[PDB]
């Protein structure tokens, strides 16, 4: 994170202990849940691409999805790097310098140019474009580490009505369903896959119900 | 949470690991008890609606809620939009616009939109709006998801007074039974729902009587 | 709690994570044993009505202590509003007006209501008279949840002196003895409830003998 | 504890969480051993007479010791009465008055008082006066539930003489041995209290050896 | 640490405890696995030579690649006194003098002295320089102990290929491959060492496919 | 530790509960390792002799290594007295003086007394001084209990070379060796004392190999 000088500068603020072995842990306990992307949104705030890359590296094991996110931010600067090229000339001594693609991944850039860039007026938010980075790649980590398909959701002869919902909007949540998809999979695959006795009970309910409406009307099966 | 920056401005602040793992493990050790929704409004305090955003979707599991919830949002934010009605012409360059449903609810809405509605002068409080559709949809979510209803809270015949008070007034607050409730329901049930010793020694205590004269009465049987 | 604002104003600091999870705990783990009311009144210092609120509202169970709890509050602000009657017309805009029974409750009020308040000149110390209704509220209850009277602590033929006025002064603080009560109780029961062979101690070491001599003289039996 | 405001004024400081539950913990799980005293001394350090009692009352259990450490506060503050009378007639308003022995117990004297005459100058210690007065009860507590005499710390016949030598001063810092007196037991008692083999080692080590002299020789035995 | 003191100087911050017990943790439960060396690199942020001795002194055990780190120093610092020759006369009274090799680890240098040198204008990283000389200590520390050479790792005729891809580059990462030997690994042994199923899926992949095309298409083998 | 006053005072800053928990957590779970001597550098950095007297007074147990210790800083204070004699005539209001031995040991010492000669310019270092003092008592404290002796430090037929050089090091550590003895050790002794099959590999060597050459040599044995 940066933080203001008490003098006048912006210097960078280092990541606490706590929010290192918080990240450390919920990698380690939930793995490649949806949960711990907002997680990771959410230790990073206002972090700059070497304390992303910090928190990346400190990731032990999972090999296979840190080399995938590699090629991910690898796609996405390269992509910018075409969006923003640059007229790269002499070098201008003491002013900033156009952020490239591996700039803002942080490894061709030092922690003075992610400050100078972060904390200009306007400012190149190569931090929060990185993390948009990571983001993307996180999201196809999760989409691929995603057990189950949505067909094979489908409740019990004797399965609680909302603990048949809760493992279908987990599973579309990890198969990184928008919430469009999600609106249209309510309408119709949440009841088809219902059992006999619930299904007759949210067809009667008729179209156009909630899912209030549709856990309070199946509770008694 | 918004902090004054030391030079003038008003930074939004960054929630801690400490907020962020205290609410993931009393959503995940209480579920959807009563006490974890002032939690909620207690974690919570002067959040945005990103922050907010934020400690919702670091919830792991309980997806079914997590849509309810979202369709209470919707429905909150659409009479918002009826009661509020923008007159949305061209937008006025740095200057604060209206914020609709959408923005209350951060998902249209920047931090930098949501700061300056917050630290404006009048306020135009979102985050505590936005705060208290939350509560209205989790007392929903609270509500459906008691066990027992009140017929079924009935002393046992060697049960104490006040374990069966305390079965009694904790699933009064789960169907989320009003203050008045609780005393009309205090008046009748409580005394009609004790084990015959018991009721008779309510009974002869006479109309009027307080928890704290009811339950020192009962102590012996 | 309430915090100096650094341009100047008075705002209200929220409840860290730290002292809510503790005194969630501390209720989890001891109950209503006496030493979790000092430990209130340590976790609440400078805490608004609202505070005081959000602290009692997130105690999971011991609903019927809550109730007797509120109906205490309801007694003291009944109380109050007849010792300080209001001449209640129309308010004065932009005025601090006088605070009634739940306003001082936290219930009729509103945090800037509380603030202002507590930070005038002289205070109207709202949240210290509110928390001094919960104190005498938890006082009752404490004493109502006591099991033991103090005529069934007497000294075992082979438990240590020390081990039975350990007892005796615990079930004393419990029924809410004050220090007069427990002094003279010293001179009396204490020594009227040793086992025979301390009780000749006690005797034999004539009256007004101290604590400390009396548990000197039986560590030998 | 007592913290300058930003503006200017003297501002009690709330006891944290993380002290108060040291302190109950360290009480529950070491009880009265010797080094509870010195770190009692450390989480009250700059506290107020109000954060002392604080502190004592947030103990479970062990009323006998808490009730003989309450006459010994007594006993001082009758002390101090006799040491410092007080000319007290009509009280002058807005002046700081002379502070009686229940005035630094902080019974009879309020928050403000309190910091009124912690922060004068000169200031009136009634912190650490207080304070002082607690050690000297804690001091007594301490020796009287010292289990073991220095008689039975003998060396056994295949004890380490570190272990015995251990437990020797352990005995003598529990029955609250000056320096001068484990110094005198040092060049008698815990030769003469070693075993035959380390005995007939430490006599021919001559007069005034060390404790690392008598350790190192002792150590093949 | 080195923080601004309030008057205007800048004075050197203690490592707080937690960024000492967090650094002892994670070397006591992960041993020299390459994650710790980014965290050791994030626990010592802004440090100072001392800062970071002290951290490297208080391992307890792994005595072996303690001396091998220290070699590594040494050899370094002597490269350092061999590209940066000091004309070391008499010193100058109250001015900045030119650091040795020993200086910069800290050994032959005070902490004021680092300070100044850190704090200077143009500053002179001591403390940056010391940490990459550890840094590289550390990467020859972990590639010794790296327990298997990449020619045993093979997946199994049942294994996940995402599970084989696991160890795949976690050996590579132990081995200290660099970013262009593990891409160039990618193309070649991940593909000849899969199993004969995922061999031929690979295969007709068709050449520059990415790992996360590899994966996906290994899913069902 | 001492930190600078908003206003303008040095004023002393209380021993936190997390620096006073984890230093007795430490002397509770490694005793007298070495490593815990830096971790006693470390949690003691810029402390005053009464800040230092506190933390070793906390220790439970261990009361033979601590009269050793106070034995250890008795003579050092002497050999202090001895160095810096006093002209000590009458006392000077209001000035500071020069401290004895027992002054730096902060028995005969107040804390403003400390803090004044600390803070003083040029400051007369004694919490420092005395940290320094406690340092040489702790090492003579590690070297007496250390267990085993270099002689009896060697390779078994079956055991990696790495780990004997573990064990060999630990114990030079714990015997106080200096960092020449450890490099003459390397050259003899660590040879000399590695099984045959390793041994004929390290004198293959030939002279002047480093530590990573022969444990990279002696792997596969
Ligand atoms: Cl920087
Ligand atoms: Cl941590
Ligand atoms: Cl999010
Ligand atoms: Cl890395
Ligand atoms: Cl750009
Ligand atoms: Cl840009
Ligand atoms: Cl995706
Ligand atoms: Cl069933
Ligand atoms: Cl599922
Ligand atoms: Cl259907
Ligand atoms: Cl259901
Ligand atoms: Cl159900
Ligand atoms: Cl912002
Ligand atoms: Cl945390
Ligand atoms: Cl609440
Ligand atoms: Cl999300
Ligand atoms: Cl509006
Ligand atoms: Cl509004
Ligand atoms: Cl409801
Ligand atoms: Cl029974
Ligand atoms: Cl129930
Ligand atoms: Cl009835
Ligand atoms: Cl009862
Ligand atoms: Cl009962
Ligand atoms: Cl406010
Ligand atoms: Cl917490
Ligand atoms: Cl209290
Ligand atoms: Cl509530
Ligand atoms: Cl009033
Ligand atoms: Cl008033
Ligand atoms: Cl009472
Ligand atoms: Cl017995
Ligand atoms: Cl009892
Ligand atoms: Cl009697
Ligand atoms: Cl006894
Ligand atoms: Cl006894
Ligand atoms: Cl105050
Ligand atoms: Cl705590
Ligand atoms: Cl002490
Ligand atoms: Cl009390
Ligand atoms: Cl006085
Ligand atoms: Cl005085
Ligand atoms: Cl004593
Ligand atoms: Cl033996
Ligand atoms: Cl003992
Ligand atoms: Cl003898
Ligand atoms: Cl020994
Ligand atoms: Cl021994
Ligand atoms: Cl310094
Ligand atoms: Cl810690
Ligand atoms: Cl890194
Ligand atoms: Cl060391
Ligand atoms: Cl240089
Ligand atoms: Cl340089
Ligand atoms: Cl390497
Ligand atoms: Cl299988
Ligand atoms: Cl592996
Ligand atoms: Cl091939
Ligand atoms: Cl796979
Ligand atoms: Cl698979
Ligand atoms: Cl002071
Ligand atoms: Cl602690
Ligand atoms: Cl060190
Ligand atoms: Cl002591
Ligand atoms: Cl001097
Ligand atoms: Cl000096
Ligand atoms: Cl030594
Ligand atoms: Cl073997
Ligand atoms: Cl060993
Ligand atoms: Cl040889
Ligand atoms: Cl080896
Ligand atoms: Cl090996």
């Amino acid at each position: 994170p940066i933080v203001q000088n008490l003098q006048g500068q912006m210097v960078h603020q280092a990541i606490s202990p706590r929010t290192l072995n918080a990240w450390v842990k919920v990698v380690e306990e939930k793995a490649f849940s949806p949960e711990v992307i907002p997680m990771f949104s959410a230790l990073s705030a206002g972090a700059t691409p070497q304390d992303l890359n910090t928190m990346l590296n400190t990731v032990g094991g999972h090999q296979a999805a840190m080399q995938m996110l590699k090629e991910t931010i690898n796609e996405e600067a390269a992509e910018w790097d075409r969006l923003h090229p640059v007229h790269a000339g002499p070098i201008a001594p003491g002013q900033m310098r156009e952020p490239r693609g591996s700039d803002i991944a942080g490894t061709t850039s030092t922690l003075q140019e992610q400050i100078g860039w972060m904390t200009h007026n306007p400012p190149i938010p190569v931090g929060e474009i990185y993390k948009r980075w990571i983001i993307l790649g996180l999201n196809k980590i999760v989409r691929m580490y995603s057990p189950t398909s949505i067909l094979d959701i489908r409740q019990g002869p004797k399965e609680p009505f909302r603990d048949y919902v809760d493992r279908f909007y987990k599973t579309l949540r990890a198969e990184q369903a928008s919430q469009e998809v999600k609106n249209w999979m309510t309408e119709t695959l949440l009841v088809q896959n219902a059992n006999p006795d619930c299904k007759t009970i949210l067809k009667a309910l008729g179209p156009g119900a909630t899912l209030e409406e549709m856990m309070t009307a199946c509770q008694g099966v």
